[PDB]
RNA sequence: GGCGUUGCCGGUCUGGCAACGCC
């Protein structure tokens, strides 16, 4: 697989209709097993699916394979797993209802997410269960973790992010003039910045950034 | 088998192994 008959879309790619069939066979067989096996968990992670099936084929084609059957409604995909159309995680219909406020306080929260402390006591959970749907939440791609206490809703990041390249493209920055980007304060940004030193998306030098 | 906790490992976690708890 494949140049460059069943075609795509990336320009175009002939793939021997033979080897997509088998390729989608495939998917559908640890999909299963998978799900099977981890009723609570969102899906394959992404990269375990490639790794596992794809290494073979180049990144950008991968995504448009993916891309064309969560399109034909195959696939459900998230910011970083794979599911079948109707796949459910089996947790109580409470649990769901949690895992659905959850994200709600996250996004909007934005760039001034709550603590975790705050979390469980306004929703009244345990540490525990807490962990469990925080855990499927980053599994899943919904929230990423900041530090011990901050996880910030994906789409809030992603903001954050072009925020901070915006702020970077005039040069070096400092800790207040990223603050005042994001109109935030020292509490969020601080953690913020660190994450993104440890995810080598800026890189830190004396009382500086820059994105690297 | 999952899921949690704890411990241990491998610089690290969208982890791995073991014990324990609940399912
Ligand atoms: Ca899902
Ligand atoms: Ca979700
Ligand atoms: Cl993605
Ligand atoms: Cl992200
Ligand atoms: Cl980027
Ligand atoms: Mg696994
Ligand atoms: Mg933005
Ligand atoms: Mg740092
Ligand atoms: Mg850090
Ligand atoms: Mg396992
Ligand atoms: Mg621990
Ligand atoms: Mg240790
Ligand atoms: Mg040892
Ligand atoms: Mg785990
Ligand atoms: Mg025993
Ligand atoms: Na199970």
């Amino acid at each position: 697989e494949g140049l460059d008959v069943t075609l795509l879309r990336v320009d175009l790619y002939a793939i021997s209709t033979e080897r997509y069939q088998a390729w989608w066979q495939a998917v559908t067989r640890a999909l299963e097993e998978f799900h099977s096996r981890y009723p609570l968990r969102p899906g394959l992670a992404r990269e375990e699916l490639r790794s596992r099936y794809f290494s073979r084929l180049p990144a950008r084609v991968y995504q448009a394979l993916l891309e064309e059957w969560s399109r034909e409604g195959r696939l459900q995909l998230a910011a970083n797993t794979v599911a079948l159309a109707g796949f459910t995680p089996s947790f109580s219909e409470t649990q769901k209802k949690l895992l659905k406020d959850l994200e709600d306080k996250y996004r909007v929260s934005r760039w001034q997410p709550p603590w975790v402390k705050e979390v469980a006591g306004s929703f009244n959970l345990d540490p525990s269960e807490l962990e469990e749907l925080l855990h499927y939440l980053v599994r899943e791609g919904v929230l990423v973790k900041i530090n011990d206490e901050f996880y910030w809703h994906r789409q809030a990041l992603g903001e954050a992010r072009e925020v901070i390249k915006n702020l970077a493209s005039t040069g070096p920055f400092g800790l207040a003039e990223a603050r005042d980007a994001l109109g935030s304060s020292r509490k969020y940004v601080l953690p913020l910045l660190e994450y993104l030193d440890q995810v080598k998306f800026t890189r830190r030098v004396g009382d500086k950034r820059v994105v690297v």
